[PDB]
């Protein structure tokens, strides 16, 4: 059966670590749902991208289990999914059935406050590196992709493509992540 993948699309999110991922993840054959935090409403962006979920996050969560979860950064994003019950919920859950959790820039910072992967290698924008590494519940890397087992996290708006990618070869393998890669024109 084809991979399912989670993106978790809340307010203030950054709309190039959401869409970067989402498009690369379904020129890989992954069946994507961008889930609102929020509701089925559109999603107002960090830059004011305004994006229509597929689903409300209360609807995607009953259409578990997922092979990724996906968390995008933007401070604010990031900010929003750290308060969310249902999103703590969600990463436990996928933490104990041992399925990828996936987070890039800021978003790293809600599996902090989820207590989600401690004692597992991340990386994170430079910028929310102290909010990530606040107790010492993680050990720093500068890998513009990090993975730890089932926690796979990711630096920037740039890191964006490599981010997708590894999540690519992480659940359809590297021959897939290869000929996904090759039509994007990448460094």
């Amino acid at each position: 059966a084809s991979k399912r993948a989670l993106v978790i699309l809340a307010k203030g999110a950054e709309e190039m670590e959401t869409v970067i991922p989402v498009d690369v993840m379904r020129r890989a054959g992954i069946k994507v749902t961008v889930a609102g935090l929020a509701g089925k409403d559109p999603v107002q962006c960090s830059r004011d991208v305004v994006i229509c979920p597929d689903a409300s996050l209360e609807d995607a969560k009953k259409e578990g289990p997922y092979d990724v979860v996906v968390l995008p950064g933007g401070n604010l994003g990031a900010q929003n999914l750290s308060e969310s019950a249902a999103v703590k919920e969600i990463l436990k859950e996928q933490e104990n059935r041992k399925g990828l959790i996936a987070a890039i820039c800021a978003g790293p910072t809600a599996l902090l406050a989820h207590e989600i992967g401690f004692g597992s290698k991340v990386t994170t924008h430079p910028l929310a590196k102290d909010k990530m590494m606040n107790g010492g519940h993680y050990t720093y890397s500068e890998n513009r992709v990090e993975k730890d087992g089932l926690i796979l996290t990711s630096r920037g708006p740039g890191t964006s493509f490599e981010f997708a990618l590894a999540i690519v070869e992480a659940l359809n393998g590297k021959e897939v992540a290869a000929q996904v890669k090759a039509p994007l024109v990448l460094k």
